[PDB]
Order: structure tokens, then C-alpha cells, then sequence
């Protein structure tokens, strides 16, 4: 259980973004059904919010997460898993993130050398998760998506056992990107409801065995 508080642009806190520039869900509950239209942007994913984070291609963004209060324990430390960041064109304010529209721009999963996950790093960083907006990005409005996946119950799949299954915590942020040039348009066209499957070894994942690696679902990080 976790959700976003705000976005920071090159270290500068843009301030509480909840229902302002983040499409904040009503609570911290996970998405588990891979056929849910909420998988892309969570339950209020289709409801527009009035502001866009102002940023430039190349900027370092920080997405800040919390559990119940800003700057708390962030997420239960049992919720080990990856954290991925994605981008889609802002087609209209009533878009909900469904369809073949996403490109992955950043990911972190399991680090064998420290036996730790993206989630442990998030906790250690007090909920701050950094990534770069690709410098080649064409200016325009975009939806950014960041997702924590918790694998404490991923040793079963939701379709067989709806009490268990991977837990997805997607957050969608509206961003208005100034270019530094660059004309690259995100083109992986990844669809979550089609591309995340119960057969994926990164979703049907048993963390309670002696694994050396974790396969992060979806395509590799977008090129240019
Ligand atoms: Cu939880």
C-alpha cells in the first residue's frame, strides 16, 4: 500500500500534487486484476486533474511516494519488487492510459549483489524515486506512469487465487514537456491489459525460493 505525494523537477519540489497534477486514486489499494482498465492509471486514471508538471526534456524527475503520511515508512517492507516508469502521449484529458500507448523509460528490479529490490531503495530514500526524462523527447504534453509491483503474494496468480497475486501500484502524472530540441516520439505502444499476463515469470514470481534474478515485465527501456 502506497501512493504519490508530489513530483520534484531537478530537486525542486513542485508541491502536493494529489488531484492537482497526479491522478490520485482514492486510496492506496493495489490493482491485481490484469484485465482491469485501472491497471494503467489506477482507479481515477480517466479523471483529469487541472495542472501539468512543468519540465524539460533531460530533466531529473523525482516521484515521491508515501503510505499514510508524507515522509513515513512509504510502503510495508514485505512488498518487495520492481519500480518502473513509463510515458504516453497526452491524447485528451479523458484518456485513461488504456490501449497501445506506453513506452518504458526507466526500471529497477532485483539487485543480486545486495539481495535487495527497487522497493528497499525507495524506502531507504524516504519515498523519493528518481529518473530522467529522455533528452531527445519531443516537446508536448505527456502522461508519466510510475509503478511499484509488490511480490509478497506473487507465488500465486490472481486468476487462480484472487486472494493472492502480484500487487500493482500505478500512479499517473500529467507533464508538460519543453524540448531541448529532440523530436523522438515514444513508440513502443505497450498496452498493459494486453502485455501484462499471468504467465509472465515477472508476475507469476515466487520470491520465497533461491532465485538469482528477476525478469522485469514489459519491453526494454525505450531507445530514440
Ligand atoms: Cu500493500
Amino acid at each position: 500500500h502506497t501512493r504519490m505525494f508530489s513530483v520534484w523537477v531537478n530537486g525542486v519540489d513542485q508541491g502536493d500534487g494529489q488531484n492537482v497534477y497526479i491522478r490520485t486514486p482514492p486510496n492506496t489499494d493495489p490493482i491485481k486484476d490484469l484485465a482491469s482498465p485501472a491497471l494503467a492509471c489506477n482507479v481515477k486514471g480517466g479523471e483529469p486533474v487541472p495542472q501539468f508538471v512543468s519540465a524539460s526534456a533531460g530533466d531529473k524527475l523525482t516521484f515521491e511516494w508515501y503510505r499514510v503520511k508524507r515522509g513515513d515508512d512509504i510502503i510495508d517492507p514485505s512488498h518487495s519488487g520492481p519500480i518502473t516508469t513509463w510515458i504516453a502521449a497526452f491524447t485528451s484529458p479523458t484518456m485513461d492510459g488504456t490501449g497501445p500507448v506506453w513506452s518504458k523509460i526507466h526500471e529497477e528490479g532485483y539487485d543480486a549483489s545486495t539481495k535487495s529490490w527497487a522497493v528497499d531503495k525507495l524506502i531507504a530514500n524516504k519515498g523519493m524515486w528518481d529518473f530522467t526524462l529522455p533528452s531527445q523527447l519531443k516537446p508536448g504534453k505527456y502522461m508519466l506512469r510510475q509503478e511499484i509491483v509488490a511480490h509478497h503474494e506473487s507465488d500465486a496468480t490472481f486468476d487462480k487465487n484472487p486472494k493472492r497475486g502480484a500487487q500493482f501500484y500505478p500512479s499517473c502524472v500529467q507533464v508538460d514537456v519543453k524540448g531541448v530540441g529532440g523530436d523522438a516520439v515514444p513508440d513502443q505502444a505497450f498496452d498493459f491489459n494486453k502485455g501484462y499476463k499471468y504467465s509472465d515469470p515477472g508476475i507469476a514470481f515466487d520470491m520465497y525460493t533461491d532465485f538469482d534474478s528477476y525478469p522485469i515485465p514489459g519491453p526494454p527501456v525505450w531507445d530514440a
